[PDB]
């Protein structure tokens, strides 16, 4: 307590207290959805204390501490924006207070902490969906944020779309990714098929839909808003290019 939180070590702090600590963080009256808690260290020391909230709020999201104390909560640069729902505090000790008259060193500084909570936070992301239930919870939330970042992250493009879930003609009520998609593929099947533009009662009642499912080819049902923008930046997915059941060019043989 006399000390913060974020300086403790993780392995004898309780969920509990990570709670609190959230709930004072954000002002907000239920406790996080999940916790990344990490120090990078070595030639640059800084410590992370990163929480998914349960909802989606629906900018000024991670605090920035040098050698514990609070300078502002609007670095932009520390965060990329497809993950503006992440709250926390990040606590720096080699950043200046700043008038040393230095401003590469900063940017530098700022760089390596960026990519880190980036990295921590998709590791985060896959350890949840490690688990199904939460998983769930957490996709219900920002499953669009995911989608947002396939145009923001070049470098993490693979990784996002692996964590990204949906309703098809063969997984029924539950969801599915697109590396399932890929291993029920037929052997000579070269094309992810979708059907995006429609909601739940719209797709069902799609005849273009109908005319692929009939032949055997598994269709993803993408009936968010955002569906288009993100298959139109995603393209493909392992090689599989994503193709629209509605394209009236579409070629289905087998031959």
């Amino acid at each position: 307590k006399t000390k913060p939180i974020w300086t403790r070590n993780p392995d004898d702090i309780t969920q509990e207290e990570y709670g609190e600590f959230y709930k004072s963080l954000t002002n907000d009256w239920e406790d996080h959805l999940a916790v990344k808690h990490f120090s990078v260290e070595g030639q640059l020391e800084f410590r992370a204390l990163l929480f998914i909230p349960r909802r989606a709020p629906f900018k000024n999201n991670i605090k920035l501490y040098v050698r514990r104390v609070f300078i502002m909560d609007s670095c932009d640069e520390l965060i990329p924006e497809y993950l503006n729902f992440i709250r926390g505090v990040v606590d720096s000790e080699d950043l200046p207070l700043n008038i040393s008259r230095e401003m590469l060193q900063q940017s530098k500084i700022l760089k390596v902490i960026r990519k880190n909570i980036v990295k921590k936070c998709l590791e985060l992301f896959s350890e949840l969906a490690e688990d199904k239930e939460n998983y769930k919870k957490f996709y219900e939330a920002f499953s669009k944020n995911l989608k947002l970042g396939i145009h923001e992250d070049s470098t993490n493009r693979r990784r996002l779309s692996e964590l990204l879930r949906y309703h098809t003609s063969q997984s029924g009520d539950e969801m599915t990714s697109l590396s399932e998609y890929v291993s029920r593929m037929k052997e000579t099947q070269k094309s992810i098929y979708y059907i995006t533009g429609e909601s739940k009662e719209q797709v069902a009642n799609s005849a273009f839909v109908e005319r692929v499912r009939k032949r055997g080819f598994e269709v993803v049902y993408m009936t968010e808003p955002i569906d288009e923008y993100c298959v139109q930046q995603l393209k493909e997915f392992d090689g599989k290019s994503l193709v629209s059941v509605t394209k009236e060019g579409l070629e289905l043989a087998e031959n």
